[PDB]
């Protein structure tokens, strides 16, 4: 009835901090507060809030539990999230379902979720819509089945999730599929085409009505990062790999042309997930990454500025932005999101920021598109000794 | 006006992890939350939210007030609920009222909450509706007043709730009558007919507008639980016992058929109440129920799969469906709730896992209809003494 | 437009304990609570929600300012509440105005909250409706001024508050003036007559449209409670002594008939607070007292059963109805409310529980009018050492 | 739609305490307590709820990351709020975006927030309505951006938020600009005339329909606060400083009449965020304002009595209404706002407490514009080593 369609993107030219989701900063040993162990955290907004989701270990930052809670997947991992600005402790937390992996978006009308939870070799996808289960996706290639670990994109009710299934190290096959929900049910499923072998944790940005980009990890062959292009129409998904000289991914090998766009060329496996933002002007889309600092490893952040080719076949270099996170600061996963207002969207990225001591916990930075002004950077200012 | 109305289940052939409400996992004396000391936990749910309500104990999981909470009844005892996917912490808990024994439903408009409280041998029940107590209904037979400790079914408006009084031991008589309210006040009660000689702890489920059908316990004669099909247009509750060879109580003796249906046959007296889940079809309806994994001791839990016969008269065999807890897992007492989506009910069971050291704590597991996939079975992870 | 006016009251025969309301349960040196300090709790409901109202001192049960909180009056005194049905902590605490005296009501739209605050020769009543202050009353007596510390009653949108203001020992005078407020604004002052010397602490429950009347304490001259007749269309309230031999105050002289109405007979100055509850009824309304179990100590809680003749001329005992706190636990004031719910009012009554160590809280024991049932009698379950 | 315009003020003639929000008194190292270490805090209200507002530290009252929040600007900066009333606590703040300078208001619809966030030489201003950002606006002097750290003022949808850009100390130049928000949008920019050369600090009440008023610090020349008339039809803003002899600054000299109306005359440079308050009325408008108590320190707080000049020309003496705060008691910054009520709104100032260990924390005082009454005046009650 009232469902979110989206909208030109407002006037800005950088990506300025917004807000910093610190949230193991009001816990420690020293302190009082009683804060969730978790990891990927992303944000997703409604046209009136905005929701911090994360996958937590079901323990304290500080706590007898907190031991352990470096794995990937485990039976105590659940989704659950706050509003955006709260400080994301236990009492705030509200838990969705269990699960390893997962996705939330809002449609305009209510909230869908999507985790992924199971044994390894037969996990299971199941989505909920509005606190009540709709539906669920059996996993079809006998691997660790995985979901984008960020916002899913709703079109005119039509919310578009990206599962992927498949080993994730050298020589393994990870073939995505988009599900497509409406009020939660699973409509229809769009497979990959165009270089499909290995498509894992995608960002997601509409590029206008009837059209989705993303920008995926690969974590066996190279470190160009996969552009999916999904006509949802046409009900295609065209993967292939970014042409551009700059390399996205973590760890990647010196800024260089491909030899061809697809061609398996970079340090080997390994990777990162990435941010993504599209702004949709009424003359063209404008593309913005992040990418870390440091080559080789998870230092820093860098957003790269606008790409007026398409991202798949460009070939033409992205130019530096601002560096948002210093070398000094590890970071983590990179994700991004639109918040939806009155007259406009705005895309916002979201860096992660790992700590750990005796557990993990995860911190996230979000930057809006904003006007002009000198970067100011960001230092988690977590201790985990504190 | 908007008074809810059972619908058809969604499609579905397993019962899915779906979120476990462990609740005494961020507590310990080596962590900074203030948790409730509970027992029975139970799950309700509206068409917008679910909320998980328990008996408490108004003390702390690691408090001065914390010994003395394993008793099954004291004037300390409340009902109390969050939502869903909270926490279950001592801010988040509201108190409905007090209470040592209780249900709760809701009927499309508003919750109505049931509760047992007063002296044992003159104890009385109360019924609130919308936060405004409504009614009450004195002991009947001179011993201990009990409710379901689980959900209670409402049709159009008519809230059925299982209330029982009488010695639970051996030699005992507890007949069951089930209390019709609309908003709150009691509008009729429906004695039992049949097996009446012993009814408690029912886990009821609705099989169609004008039918409610219920799994409950015998504590003193037999380990087949009593099955009541109850007429809300003829006004008749109608008590046999299950005539299958597969035994759902704890203790039980080994499978094998009765040589009639109703002759008390068994271990002796004691028992634990089990789940009891229906999905409702076009085509008939289908039963699934819980059960314990170890006969003759609470340990693990199994759910057996779809009976298509009635559950009183049937006589055939129940499959096992799945291991939901591996028998390395205490459990305690199993429910059955539905959720209330947009199109369709979604059946749900509930696994309580007991915990103790010099208090007693209750945690749940739920498992909902979902697809099929290879079950993950799970261990509560709380350490008594963490 | 929607202004709440009396309605009959629903079937019932006991106060049976409905909730308690014991906050400093979840506190103490031993535990994660974080409670507040407060005195003089009362329940005042809506038709959608009951909140629990105390005057706290802005301190923690367990705290570096716990010290001093035994004071009747401070600069730290302020008024708040919680839903009924919370924890009553630090973080579920709205405050709503400083203040060491008050009272709460709601007229059917929205909450109207009265507080006294200011130095004790010259203090300020103040006025809020609905988050915003709307008008205040000056002391008019030059002694400290004080409220009900009870629920206001409001009459289709007109509600009536009791102030008083006056010396409280032996030979003083305090004549009540009842404020009558229309959403904050006050529109009319009814000064009274009869008995007027002295009057304090009034419980005001509404006889019926047109009529309140209270039950009011006298800590100077006699045992025997004033009762104060409120006439609002006549605009008078008219105030005299109980005649019935049954004394309500504490200290109190043994039960005898007074040898004229009026006359001061007892045992001196000295008073508690104490509950007033009307039955209304189509043939007539019925009154219920609490009294003190004890004589001479606040120790233990009776309610005395309906009294069918006017409470100011009837000059009958007032026979007992039960004993709902037993004289091995210590009490405080009490008071009552009326629930709004869909077809009746619900009057219960409000037991205060005192407890202090280096500090003072305040717990409270709610008795609703409910079915014929044994009374189990409630041990607040505080222990000042914890 | 439904826009908010200013109204005439209640009948009243004293400003009253009416609400300690004094936060940092559930905390300390020998509480439970989880509170935010932040300063300048202040107050604004929508018609429905009034909200408490801060610039925090993302760090805990007792906790590791205490140490450094005395600082003035850092990149852990935040501005957050709760409704006025809540203890201020870990859990109950919302965090609503970065920055180190602020302000917030309401138009009848909804939140606009406005804060300023960067680099000293060059941060940005940027504007956020219900949750999502709208605008920004960058520096225009080359030296520290700031905003008001008071309420903005909405005039039927238009709010207008002070900023300013420029050298505090001694010979530098702080020409204010008033941004004109609509829905978070920034829709005009007013710059100042008149003594334009140094406003910093505005505390901005409507003067009634069409026109602002502000009383502002200058930090450098003088301690006469400098008066901003704000035309909004005309749009400018004139700036002078007020010509009475009583000086409202902090240091500042014995009270006498300067030798001319602008000319800078006082003990240097230096100053305090002073209260200002309009108490409009159909035959003209009141002014009130705040004044430390003991002239050259921090120390204690007065209300100076209504002046019926024009702030800016009157030269009158403004009388002493109240002493509200003793010396005794240090202060800090002052602030004012307006409840908005059914009728009528109310004027109130904001009297800031700074206290420090090894941290610091502010707490704050509302007093209320209400009847005539003896003061009674305020004592934090916050000891720093508690
Ligand atoms: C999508 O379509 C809607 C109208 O249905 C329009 O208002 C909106 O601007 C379109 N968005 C884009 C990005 O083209
Ligand atoms: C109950 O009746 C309603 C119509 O009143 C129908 O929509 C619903 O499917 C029925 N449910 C069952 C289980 O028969
Ligand atoms: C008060 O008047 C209303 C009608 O205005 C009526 O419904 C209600 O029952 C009356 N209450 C009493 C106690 O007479
Ligand atoms: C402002 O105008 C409105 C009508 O638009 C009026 O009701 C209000 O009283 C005016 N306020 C002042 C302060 O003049």
């Amino acid at each position: 009835p009232t469902y979110f369609q989206p909208r030109m993107s407002c006037t800005g030219t950088r990506f300025q901090p917004f807000m910093m989701m610190n949230s193991p900063r009001y816990g420690g040993t020293g302190d009082r507060g009683s804060i969730h162990l978790n990891r990927e955290p992303f944000v997703s907004c409604s046209m009136n809030e905005c929701r911090h989701f994360a996958l937590g270990h079901t323990a304290t930052q500080n706590g007898p539990y907190s031991a352990g809670t470096g794995a990937d997947r485990s039976i105590q991992r659940m989704l659950f999230s706050t509003k955006l600005g709260e400080p994301f402790t236990i009492d705030n937390a509200i838990v969705h379902m269990s699960g390893w992996s997962g996705s939330a978006c809002h449609d305009g009308v209510e909230w869908t979720y999507v985790t992924v939870f199971g044994t390894d070799p037969d996990a299971l996808v199941k989505t909920k819509y509005g606190n009540n289960l709709v539906d669920s996706y059996r996993s079809f290639a006998g691997n660790i089945l995985r979901t984008q670990e960020s916002e899913c994109v709703c079109l005119n009710g039509s919310c578009y999730v990206m599962i992927t299934d498949g080993y994730a190290g050298g020589g393994g096959v990870s073939q995505a599929r988009f599900l497509v929900m409406k009020q939660g049910k699973i409509i229809d499923v769009i497979n990959t085409s165009g270089r499909s072998k290995f498509t894992e944790e995608c960002t997601c940005a509409a590029t206008g009505n009837t059209t989705i980009m993303c920008a995926c990890r690969d974590n066996a062959y190279t470190d160009r990062r996969p552009i999916v292009a999904i006509d949802t129409i046409a009900k295609t998904a065209n993967v292939g790999l970014m042409c551009s000289p700059t390399r996205m991914d973590t760890p990647r090998s010196a800024d260089s042309a491909p030899s061809s766009c697809n061609v398996d060329d970079g340090t080997g496996g390994g990777g990162v997930k990435g941010g993504f933002a599209v702004v949709r002007r009424p003359n063209g889309n404008q593309f913005y990454y992040t990418r870390t600092g440091s080559a080789s490893s998870r230092v820093g952040m860098e957003v790269r500025g606008p790409q007026t080719e398409d991202p798949m076949t460009g070939t033409s270099a992205i130019p530096l932005l601002d560096i948002i996170v210093s070398t000094s600061v590890n970071t983590g996963y990179s994700s991004s999101f639109e918040m939806k207002g009155i007259e406009c969207d705005t895309p916002c990225f979201v860096v992660e920021h790992i700590r750990s001591n005796t557990w993990t916990t995860a911190s996230s930075s979000i930057y809006c598109l904003s006007g002009d002004a000198s970067m100011f950077q960001f230092d988690d200012g977590v201790n985990p000794t504190a």
